[PDB]
């Protein structure tokens, strides 16, 4: 049953021992002690956890016993930030995807049971809470990309899929955040209203739980919360950052019938102004760490700042002879050489550590 208020308030947040590992890894090598320290604050701040592979189904439970035997010893509340990301025909609008699910291939089966699999998990330690950011780069493609075909294709799952996830996991009380773009995306105004109707249709269809609590914004991307001066790449586009954006959209989102919150990646939000182009995403050159997680939001709207994307994690290799290889990794403003998407990438988390904003103390 829910409990009312921000599921955040009064708990720790659990720290992703994945990324843990990547950073302590990372810190390794590098040689300055300075910026060596640096890099190890990082694993102090929470990351989300993603489950972009149903392999990784298990790795759940063994972060929830992790948390729960915490939670035991110390007596402070835990919560673990996790990620739902593997949709049949995933990304339906991007020049390839990592997706290991094809609707052609029986995916629509397929992806209720990599839910499944992560709900028998969930089963098995009813002591802790969950947040879930659920399905990155799914459902905004319904409001803008219906040009692609393949867009078109993957409507039907794409609801039907974040449909069955938000009732499956709010039957075992998870917090969930469907994910919404960000300014760049659904800000512009003609996509306010649709966004609206598309997101309050998700929540009606899943059975309006009060565990499904509301959106995430901005996962994966750079934007700003709040920008003092626009970004020059947002030209024509008066949402120009993320708390532009959720205070055109909140006010439909009630209208149409759905009185949401929202949480908003920062992870690489650190230094704006570094893209050519609004839809270049991958490993953006020159990104740095940004706000830190906190529940200190700038609207009663917003429940927390988070960091979705684990900076560091590339988004992709920049080589052009690789099967998956999205061409968005051979962007002038890319950093290259960039190895496989989700895999650590060196130089790119220390330019992030150099970079962040507020500055990492060592």
């Amino acid at each position: 049953v829910p409990s009312t208020g921000n599921p955040f308030e009064g708990y720790d947040i659990y720290l992703s021992p994945y990324y843990a590992e990547e950073v302590e890894a990372a810190a390794a090598m590098i040689d300055d002690p300075v910026l060596k320290a640096k890099a190890l604050k990082v694993k102090e701040i929470p990351t989300f956890i993603w489950f972009d592979v149903v392999r990784k189904t298990p790795d759940l439970g063994r972060y929830l016993a992790d948390a729960t035997a915490i939670q035991q010893r110390t007596g402070r509340k835990q919560l673990v930030q996790i990620v739902v990301y593997d949709l049949p025909d995933r990304d339906c609008a991007a020049a390839a995807s990592n997706g290991e699910f094809s609707l052609a291939d029986g995916g629509m089966e397929k992806y209720k049971d990599y839910v499944d699999r992560l709900a028998s998990e969930i089963r098995k330690y009813p002591d802790v809470r969950i947040v879930a950011v659920i399905e990155p780069d799914s459902l905004a493609n319904m409001v803008t990309n219906m040009n692609v075909a393949k867009c078109r294709g993957a409507e039907a799952a794409y609801k039907e899929g974040v449909i069955y996830a938000l009732r499956q996991l709010s039957a075992l009380g998870v917090y969930s955040y469907v994910d919404a773009g960000h300014a760049g995306w659904l800000g512009w105004n003609a996509n306010l209203a649709p966004s609206a109707r598309l997101f309050a249709q998700i929540y009606k269809d899943a059975g309006r739980s009060a565990f499904i609590r509301g959106l995430a914004t901005n996962v994966s991307n750079y934007n700003a919360l709040s920008a003092t001066t626009r970004d020059p790449v947002t030209q024509g586009n008066d949402n120009y950052d993320e708390l532009r954006f959720i205070n055109a959209l909140a006010p439909l989102l009630r209208n149409e019938g759905w009185d949401a919150k929202f949480i908003v990646d920062q992870g690489r939000s650190g230094v704006q102004n570094i893209r050519q182009e609004w839809g270049n995403w991958c490993n953006v050159y020159g990104a740095g760490f940004g706000m830190r997680p906190t529940l200190n939001t700038p609207s009663s709207a917003i429940d927390a700042i988070v960091w979705i994307k684990p900076g560091g994690e590339a988004d992709g290799t920049s080589d052009t002879s690789a099967p998956r290889y999205d061409t968005h990794c051979g962007k002038s403003d890319s950093h290259k050489p960039a190895p496989e998407a989700g895999t650590w990438f060196q130089e790119y988390f220390v330019n992030l550590v150099k970079n962040a904003n507020p500055p990492l103390a060592a």
